[PDB]
């Protein structure tokens, strides 16, 4: 596939794809979280890390990690990541999103009444180009049945195991979220303790999300002061205001010679659960 | 002073100073630890890293943390990153180091037998190199005076507060070590929540070592295998054996489509505690 | 017979056999063990050596024996050179292996219904090549039958005698082995002491490995560190992670003015029980 | 030192030195022996191995171990490879030997009334060479002196710890033994299992020796069936008639297809107790 995001087939009607920010390359691979980088820092507020493990030689046993893009001061509907089916309608704003934006995002949540009431409402548009929808429709449901754990080839790899908490709510809540949804969340944070063959690496003694029945949240305080790279961009009459964390400094405060030693940027990757990998 | 490492007066009897690793320019700067990259990475097992705090305009509150060094296989005496008075004779192994260095580190704990027995073991060699050993205690004592909280000057900044855990043992350890291990120690581990004027900066909410009775240990096993790139490098006729951890890989495991994002290397910055700063 | 290798006919459907390492010379001559290098180091997990047994003129006579290729770090099922009817299927992982390999397996320790489902699942593929089956089942057949000690033929020597210990359960559960399993376990390990003709020679007073109802075990922990040269080779996306044991060393270490001197290789041969050979 | 060999400096009046087989390069080099290889196959019938160690790279941490030369049909004082000061003379046959040779054996197994009557019969030869008498004395006693675990320096490495069996009535015999002997037999016998760093290897899990109160024998009747290269090769006058065992053999006993796989030759390396070697 030369375009693994499931927001790649996303278009208006005449369509020079809106794209601020132009979707990254990453859609072309298939590292499983299905969704470019534009895609997932826009709907998701995450971006895409890739976390290298060292083992004393110089190869690394690198992996995809879901790294935060909300603040600690935020509160709300705001601090979530990933929604469930509880309230995914008030998370992503789907109110005002594109009709194409929309159809994906409801028939990923699987609710049948709102995306027939899309194409109720397409069928004006339908009359001008009529060969668009279905093969948006199925580029995308291949997509989702290519995510979804059970179909008809159904590859499954029973060896990696995931917990998401020892508790019991955690793990059967993560149960009724949707498939592509199960797969992004298991693929976007990293584990507290990687247990791999007969030994456990201990990648992070304390956890920097939550998953619980509304879905995946940065429920920790966690600072965070990253920009995203590809934000929306749009001209924005609509207006939002936010309280900025701002600092003064000197040349002296503002310790350039600090500089030289190799930089550890304050980021907030998402670590929580254990990964059991047998052998 | 253009040497702040303690350890730069460490001389054999006819010195090219040993410097396997010659000593970074950190020892020519005021950054607070008073010890070069070299003899911390050599002696203390901790690297330097800039801690970089943004705040959403593009300049960061540059900070110095201790990097550690150990592995997570570790256990013993070798877990300690900075011994106390009760045992760090075992933890630095000062019976095979070099003179300059014994006497360094015994007048660093200030026991005072000991560097008068270094006096009366080195008084044959004092008689070929008369004037080396004054300068030198000179320098290492007016490096301790400077990082002493009470001397004449005694420059005292109570707007900064250091806390090393909520309980009473933790820093009542604390206050016994010496002046500059002390000094070192404030300097070296990041703050658990930065509390600046009147904000909180949740940087971590997992502390990454721990202070106790004994002096800064690496408590928690969290993985390590990053490399000193200052390494001793003498000539070893006595073996140490280790047990080195090492996976396989082809090139389809080794993943460089992943290596396109910037990078998250897993380090193990020291963390603990709070930082009060007033205003 | 050009190939004597029972695994000799193990052919996929458009077969370029896979051998990474191809099968060696050996299956060709009649040693007795039916099979090659290649698949006694992979199945097996041991490698054929030539016992030289010097007499004081310069001729040696000659023997095969077996060369352990597991380490003294493992445990399990993995330390279990041959495995028996008990648990062979989880010996050889024949879950993944190819269906050739499953078929020869099988019928070598004859469980009739596995071989029976296999044909029931290869009923499809039998419509393409029709041919290789019985040729391969009947050659298969015609080796087992004659490394059988009953038979047409029947050729016996009851000259040789070999004894797997002074225990009844030892030789009790050795007398329950397939018949090709106990021709290869015969002549695989070699004696604790040869009796010939109307004499004795020691040629090692420790067994190497135990004969037990499972089967031929590694149970002493004997350090063994030999590649084999003859690995599998296969693209691993199948990761197998091991706890490798490394020392470092310097030239001095290394002591390459040693090595004029004629080696003695750390080996494990198989030694166990007694050879009596009348006259 | 040119030559370690303590037997180097064994000279008659006019010296063209026996050594039917020249004496190896391995004098010249400090293994530890201090006997070189036709000596040591000569009087402690024992030659030298390179014991190395494979660890999963290439590397092997080389050893020297001692190869037993003598047979299993031996039996009496024919049967002890080093003898003790019990009953040395018998089993080196110091009656006949060169007076040099006579010299050097009583004053390693220092027993002053011999070498002070070798001196009274020696001073009929001093009138006519009164200069090597002093000098062969002097480098004889510094390489005793050398090899003496107390002395001046007393070069004591205590990390390296080895044991000679866990009873009694060995290690106190193995006390009393001469510092050049014990020194030779800590260094040619092969630890059962070396116990190095955290980990300990297991060599071999039997002894092929045994350390009484005579000495070091063979105790065990292991095949030996190896021809010394460096044989004494005098004329013998005086006949030693021995029981030699020989087989026959045609074309196909005599197995040479079996030759291309590395041969494993019976060789009977001295192994016996357990070297703890701290880190």
């Amino acid at each position: 596939l030369r375009n693994f995001c499931v927001f790649s087939s996303v278009k208006p009607l005449d369509f020079c794809d809106q794209y601020s920010s132009p979707c990254s390359s990453d859609a072309t691979v298939d590292d499983g979280w299905f969704v470019c980088e534009y895609h997932a820092s826009r709907f998701f507020k995450m971006e895409k890390l890739a976390l290298a493990i060292p083992d004393g030689t110089g190869n690394n046993y690198y992996r995809t990690v879901g790294k935060s893009l909300v603040d600690d001061k935020a509160e709300g509907i705001e601090r979530i990541l990933i929604p469930s089916q509880n309230n995914y309608e008030t998370v992503l704003n789907l109110s005002l999103l594109g009709p194409a934006e929309r159809l994906v995002f409801y028939m990923i949540y699987d609710n049948k009444e709102k995306q027939n009431e899309i194409c109720q409402q397409l069928r004006m548009y339908e009359r001008f180009r009529p060969e668009v929808v279905e093969e948006l429709y199925n580029s995308t449901l291949r997509v989702l049945a290519l995510t979804n754990p059970d179909a008809y080839c159904a590859q499954t790899n029973t060896n990696e195991s995931r917990s998401f908490g020892l508790s019991v709510e955690d793990d059967l809540a993560f149960n009724v979220l949707p498939t592509f949804i199960q797969n992004l969340i298991r693929k976007c944070v990293a584990p507290e303790s990687l247990t791999i063959g007969t030994e456990d690496l201990q990648l992070r003694n304390c956890n920097t999300c939550r998953i619980t029945s509304e879905g995946l949240l940065a429920s920790v305080r966690l600072y965070n002061s990253v920009q995203p790279k590809y934000l929306y961009g749009v001209n924005e009459n609509r207006l939002q205001i936010r309280n900025v964390l701002q600092f003064q400094g000197n040349a002296n405060a503002l310790q350039q010679k600090l500089s030289r030693y190799e930089l550890y940027q304050i980021n907030i990757p998402l670590f929580l659960g254990k990964q059991i990998i047998s052998t």
